[PDB]
């Protein structure tokens, strides 16, 4: 039996403006943050808005390392405003035997998206 | 049989358990659940779960974390506290995938609750 | 690469009252309808409400053959009223090579949930 | 490597295509899409798809069916017509699963659109 497990998460990051124009429907995320959380470019992600309770799913794309960028682009902009605090999570599947000991990758933040 | 069609099946659920705690302030995302309850429903730490709030009709998905055995805690944390409040009655389910022949004889792990989150 | 494909659907059935009391969070469906659509007891299903546009997911349980029952129980009752027309669908995964020729199971209805 | 962790990845998408038809009256559920567009995005008939409506912010999931090659049709059928209207700009995506090493080098199939659903 195959389980769906938390692969990784960005724990309480803030939505920023986008430094560059990104395609609608995606969330652009500083590559440093993707590296820490194990989240891949083009991976399905869930975004849970702690500020307003909204929950939606999209996919990740890399923003430049150091940009600290969390940009919800396009249709997704209907669900998150600049300054909102969100959780970004990806999930993976694996057999039950492996899932029993699985440890997700978590990145924690302080200040203006400064990674602890 | 390689290439067999794979089903998504109810693995287990906590049926009509009561929310005991709900905090916007950070154990953010998760629902923390008494480990005895997780055991009964076959739900794992860090497993994706669906929560159906029977009280207010909201439906959301998150992941499970273990609370202390015997605490009888159901704590909806972070963003999820916008979807459930202390006192609300919820159903917490996990789903697994398996081939069709297995799915046709699968029995979910169900825990039923009454009163002070007493497992029946 | 593994594709997610429509396994089967009940095409435009009506939500009924429940003949018996069913557990909250589920949808009870006449076993004849499950048989035609290939939908299993305890299988995840999507319900799309044609009447009011609401969309949600739950799991299937068998109602008695011949009962014609489509009962959305409990929390799910917030999303479908008796007389609403819905589509009920299940999805399966399989490799791309098989998915290219995959055919879903579809049941069509007339009158008061009378299966064509 | 048996037991490898499996990722959910964007397989392909139709980026900013325009809805041409929307009917509550029964081709119910699906979104019918010009087969040329399906080919470009690697999307299959009967494949699950996510639709993000850029015009109204609605997000829903359904499955794809093929419309006639060269018709340039995007028809949102049945319940889905409550989520999109003729003229609305949408993104239609499919997701697949694959092991992690494959996912790390995966390139999605993307089709971009302008004007009269002209594929760029």
């Amino acid at each position: 039996m195959i389980r769906t497990m938390l692969q990784g998460k960005l724990h309480r990051v803030k939505v920023t403006h986008a430094d560059l124009h990104y395609e609608a429907g995606s969330c652009a995320i500083d590559q440093d943050f993707l590296d820490a959380a194990g989240i891949l470019e083009n991976e399905a992600i869930d975004i849970w808005n702690v500020t307003n309770g909204k929950r939606f799913s999209t996919y990740a794309i890399a923003a430049e390392r150091g940009s600290r960028i969390i940009s919800v682009n396009g249709a997704a902009a209907h669900c998150a405003s600049v300054g909102d605090i969100v959780i970004i999570a990806s999930f993976v599947t694996m057999p039950d035997e492996e899932a029993r000991t699985w440890r997700p990758n978590v990145a924690y933040f302080e200040g203006d998206n400064e990674m602890k």
